[PDB]
Formats: structure tokens, sequence, C-alpha cells
């Protein structure tokens, strides 16, 4: 619903796989891909959560096998919170273009959700969960919303602007990375 996202012509800030029109964005949204190697997976999530495990504890059958089951993307998720040997310098390094990868292969094996990733333009992309400041900026939709509603500034441009952005919001790398994804998939000819 309206208290689901914010839009507006310059921006749009998501949360969850369950809106109709959004929640094609949110890594818990079901689908179906394979990897290279043939892997199957049932989210962007599972993926990302697979790569972790093969970069700290390869070898980890239980582990390895648990993930590849885990077709619910919020037991794939607490399975890497779990992965063993994890380093946080290393991941941090990596997993940007790791989601970047999990997004090129959910949006490759289906053309209705690429086009719906393209219908969103040029807008800025912002996971608006207020739990996770690392893929989201660390802010519910309703938070956003009274940043809109207080400001007439922001409700002009459409848009919080870059100095509230680097004091007001996590890093989201998860909409970085779905506007990188959307690049990837625009028209070559
Ligand atoms: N194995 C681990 N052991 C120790 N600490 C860990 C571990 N994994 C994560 N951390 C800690 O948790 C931090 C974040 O770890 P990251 O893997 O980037 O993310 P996420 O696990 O939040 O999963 C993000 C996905 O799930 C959401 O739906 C998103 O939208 C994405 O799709 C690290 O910096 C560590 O402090």
């Amino acid at each position: 619903g309206p208290m689901d996202f914010v839009e507006t012509n310059s921006a749009v800030y998501f949360y969850g796989q369950r809106d109709r029109k959004f929640g094609f964005l949110s890594n818990f949204y079901p689908c179906e891909f394979t990897d290279t190697e043939g892997r199957r997976f049932y989210s962007s999530e599972q993926y990302f959560m697979k790569r972790k495990q093969e970069m700290f504890d390869r070898d980890n059958e239980k582990v390895a096998i648990a993930i590849l089951r885990a077709k619910a993307p919020a037991v794939a998720k607490k399975l890497g919170r779990q992965v063993e040997n994890y380093d946080d310098e290393v991941w941090a390094e990596h997993r940007y273009e790791v989601m970047l990868e999990a997004l090129k292969l959910k949006f490759s094996s289906d053309e209705e959700m690429a086009a719906k990733l393209l219908a969103t333009g040029a807008k800025r992309l912002y996971e608006a969960s207020r739990h996770d400041a690392i893929w989201g900026i660390g802010l519910s939709v309703a938070s956003v919303t009274r940043m809109f509603r207080e400001s007439v500034s922001f409700q002009r441009t459409g848009d919080v602007d870059a100095e509230t952005r680097s004091l007001c919001f996590g890093k989201n790398l998860l909409g970085n990375a779905l506007m990188e994804a959307r690049a990837w998939l625009q028209p070559q000819d």
C-alpha cells in the first residue's frame, strides 16, 4: 500500500517482497535461477549466502547443503550469520560485488522482473529497512515519509539531499547494487 513505499519523481524507497509494485526489489522475493555450475537458487538472498559460506568455509558439507536447501530466504540469512571463519574485513571488500552477481542472476532469470527494474528509470533506489544500515539505509518507510513531510525542499526535488543522506542514511548497498544491475540490464542496441 501507500504506507509500504515512498515514490517520487526521482526516488524509490522500498522495503519487503510483499508490496505488489516494488516487492521484486527485495532480496527475499521468490524467483528461480541457476548459476554456471548448475546450482539452483530461489532468491538472490540464498545465492549471496551460499557465496559467503563458499568464501569462508568452502569445504563444510553440512552448511553448503543447508544453504542450498534454504528456499526460505530468512533461513538462508540465518545460516549466513552462522558461517564459520567469517572475516568482516574480507567480506566487506567482496560483498557488494557478490550481491551484484546475485542480482544479475536473478534479473536475468525473468524478463518481466528485468522489465520492472528498468521501468524505475533513473530514480535513486533505497532500501528503507529500519534494522539494516549496511544493505539498507537503516530507516523505515515511515521514517522516510516523515523526512519528506517536514521538508518542502525534499518534496520539491523528490529526494533527500546528499548531506542529509551522508548524516542520516546507512550504506544502502542493496539500492546501489540494484541501480548497477539496472544499468547492466539497459538494452545495448
Ligand atoms: N558469518 C558471520 N559471522 C559473524 N558476523 C557476521 C556473519 N555474517 C554477517 N555478520 C555480521 O553481519 C554484518 C552484515 O553481513 P552481510 O553478510 O553483509 O549481511 P546480512 O547477513 O545482514 O545479509 C544481508 C542480506 O540480507 C538482507 O535481507 C539484505 O537486504 C541482504 O540481502 C557483517 O558486517 C557482520 O557484522
